[PDB]
């Protein structure tokens, strides 16, 4: 009875996702069909059992109107694609459609009929659904006219009607007409939802490359870094966070900073490479999950598969083996300097963002390790050959990873600014002042007054005028607009200028 009625729902909506997807209908009958059939059980549902409060058809009815207007939105994509390419007048039907998704509230009854189900589903869609409204409302004051105009009360769903069924459903009968829409404002997603939405998601995307890849590259558009170690911690649970020695390449020693530095490499190759599959000449830069083809390459799939064969169980390791030594720098990799950096630059932010010390630390040693490999490579920079990889081991990319001679002066430094605050958040604060007094950036000379406040902070009066003059060299180094520093020096600035003025 009911139950059928709620089962039914569910089971075409996989068909519809499934024919969308792997059959890879062409936006044809073959895909329109099934969501026709989708949208006359939706109207058949709501106009005879409009549940209440008490029966669970509402809450269901609820997901699934959601998830509708988010494969409505997936149909329209697919059209422009299939017909061109992504349209100009096929992304605002499909950006309102995914925005009535996101703002229907997540299913809660919170009391057998596993609301689990519900939950993850809802996790999903508004993870899809907030990632795929950012990436085409890149541009702000877009939200806004969408909601006041391809929304009325006939014409907007008319037009929104028409594409998805060509004159085959009446608009009063049979369609999205009895559905109203006019409940729904303004509210982009926030970007700490966001975070948890996609950490939800991956509850029904255990470890699938596409998946990671996909998100780490929205991710990327956005201009953030992802937060990979919460996703890591999830798909796997307990391997260890760094190793013994990062000398030997031994494939049972997996650290979980590899698969965080594979799976960055991955992301910035993907990214790379359909930045130069002729999308310079589309307006969804990634183009949402089911309907666009493969992100990675061939052999990151087996040896990502692999591992994860490996971890989570006559086992050929070769992969394993080959890429662990590619992916530690050890004894001969292939990868040139634009990799390493990437790698170096981003373990740096994670672990000195962080407060816990043996977590600091840590990120400190395999950034500082990244960077002394990179040490004598970079060095072969006297117009030499790099390293000859007529094969492509990994990752080889040309036209960007070549680093000029000219930048080479800039990695130094910040090499040497890794040492220092390396060995800074270990305690040997001598030397950490003496590699501090090499490089000449703002960067430096912000950490020798913090050392200098900190060290001295009932000590002596003289050491302050070191901070004193330190912070007027970051005042001259600001009216250059230099935001470099961690900290801008809205904050740092003038709470040294006070303390100078208090101890004066």
């Amino acid at each position: 009875n009911t139950n059928m009625r709620m089962i039914t729902k569910e089971l075409l909506l996989a068909q519809c996702d499934v024919v969308f997807l792997t059959l890879s209908k062409k936006d044809v009958q073959k895909s329109k069909e099934a969501l026709e059939r989708f949208d006359q059980a939706l109207l058949s549902v709501k106009q005879s059992v409009s549940g209440t409060d008490a029966s669970d058809l509402s809450v269901t009815f609820y997901e699934m109107r959601g998830h509708y207007y988010m494969h409505a939105g997936t149909l329209l994509l697919k059209m422009a694609q299939s017909c061109e390419v992504q349209w100009k007048a096929l992304i605002e039907p499909a950006a309102l459609c995914y925005l009535l998704a996101y703002q229907v509230p997540k299913p809660k009854s919170k009391p057998d009929n596993g609301q689990g189900f519900l939950e993850e589903l809802a996790f999903d869609r508004q993870s899809k659904s907030g990632h795929l409204l950012l990436t085409l409302s890149h541009g702000k004051q877009n939200f806004i006219s969408e909601i006041i105009e391809t929304f009325a009360n006939q014409c907007g769903q008319s037009i929104l009607l028409k594409f998805l069924f060509e004159d085959n459903l009446s608009m009063q009968d049979s369609f999205m007409g009895s559905d109203d829409i006019s409940y729904v404002e303004n509210r982009v997603p926030d970007l700490s939802e966001l975070s948890q939405h996609d950490n939800g998601s991956l509850r029904i995307h255990n470890g699938d490359l596409q998946h990671l890849t996909w998100l780490g590259l929205q991710w990327h558009f956005l201009s953030t870094l992802p937060p990979l170690r919460k996703w890591l911690k999830q798909i796997f649970p307990r391997v260890p966070q760094e190793t013994s020695r990062l000398e030997s390449n031994i494939p049972e020693s997996i650290c979980l900073l590899d698969l965080e530095v594979f799976l960055l490499a991955v992301v910035q190759t993907s990214y790379l490479q359909l930045q130069d599959n002729n999308t310079t000449a589309n307006r969804p830069r990634c183009l949402p999950l089911p309907i666009c083809k493969q992100l990675f390459t061939d052999r990151q799939r087996s040896w990502w598969d692999a591992v994860y064969s490996l971890i989570t169980k006559a086992k050929l390791r070769s992969v394993i083996q080959h890429d662990l030594t590619t992916l530690r720098a050890q004894e001969k990799h292939g990868l040139q300097p634009a990799v390493l950096v990437n790698w170096a630059r981003g373990l740096h932010k994670t672990g000195y963002s962080l407060n816990s010390f043996y977590d600091q630390k840590e990120y400190m040693g395999r950034c500082v390790h990244y960077w002394k490999k990179l040490l004598p490579l970079l060095d072969l920079v006297k117009q030499k050959k790099s390293i000859p990889e007529p094969v492509d081991p990994l990752f080889k990319h040309f036209h960007n990873k070549d680093i000029k001679v000219s930048e080479v002066k800039d990695l130094e430094d910040e090499a040497c600014i890794a040492f220092a605050t390396l060995d800074l958040v270990d305690g040997k604060t001598e030397d950490a002042i003496i590699a501090f007094e090499s490089v000449k950036n703002v960067v430096a000379y912000w950490n020798l007054a913090l050392i200098y406040q900190r060290k001295a902070e009932e000590i002596e009066n003289d050491c302050l005028p070191a901070e004193e003059q330190e912070e007027f060299q970051e005042c001259l180094l600001k009216c250059k607009g230099f935001l470099k520093m961690i900290c801008d020096e809205y904050s740092a600035y003038p709470s040294i200028a006070t303390s100078l003025p208090v101890p004066v």
